[PDB]
């Protein structure tokens, strides 16, 4: 839950335990497994982001700063993902599971970000892949990450 003396030594140990290449780094294909043996638990997409980016660049290796970096984020709370899902619910005045330009227009005002039905309507289309003019926790995570 924090980078405390013991905690640091905890994952730092589990870090050198997976050191294959020996370049002071561990293969990305081991990070997830490292997050399993540890109280860590990111999002499928996240672990895929690193493995995919590092997939073909440096045999997929990680540094103490790389792992501890993500651990720093998760430790800060749990995953920081719940914060976005929460805003999604807010932006969703209905319980249907999707958001409409109208709802989006009402909430943004609640927060304090005065927006025009046009600017946000566009942000919805850019996030709407399936094609329904509505936003789901998935389409939401995408557009919000653009902030
Ligand atoms: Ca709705
Ligand atoms: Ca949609």
């Amino acid at each position: 839950s924090e980078l405390t003396e013991e905690q640091i030594a905890e994952f730092k140990d589990a870090f050198v335990q997976f050191d294959k290449e020996g370049t002071g780094k561990i293969a990305t294909r081991e990070l997830g497994t490292l997050m399993r043996t540890l109280g860590q638990n990111p999002t499928e997409a996240e672990l895929q982001d690193l493995i995919a980016e590092a997939e073909n660049n440096n045999n997929g290796q990680l540094n103490f700063t790389e792992f501890c970096g993500i651990m720093a984020k998760q430790m800060r709370e749990t995953d920081t993902e719940e914060e976005m899902r929460e805003a999604f619910k807010i932006f969703d005045r209905d319980g249907d599971g999707f958001i409409s330009p109208a709802e989006l227009r009402f909430v943004m005002i609640n927060l304090g970000e005065k927006v025009t039905d046009e600017e946000i309507d566009e942000m919805i289309r850019e996030a709407d892949f399936d094609g329904d003019g509505m936003i789901n926790y998935e389409e939401f995570v995408w557009m919000i990450s653009q902030k």
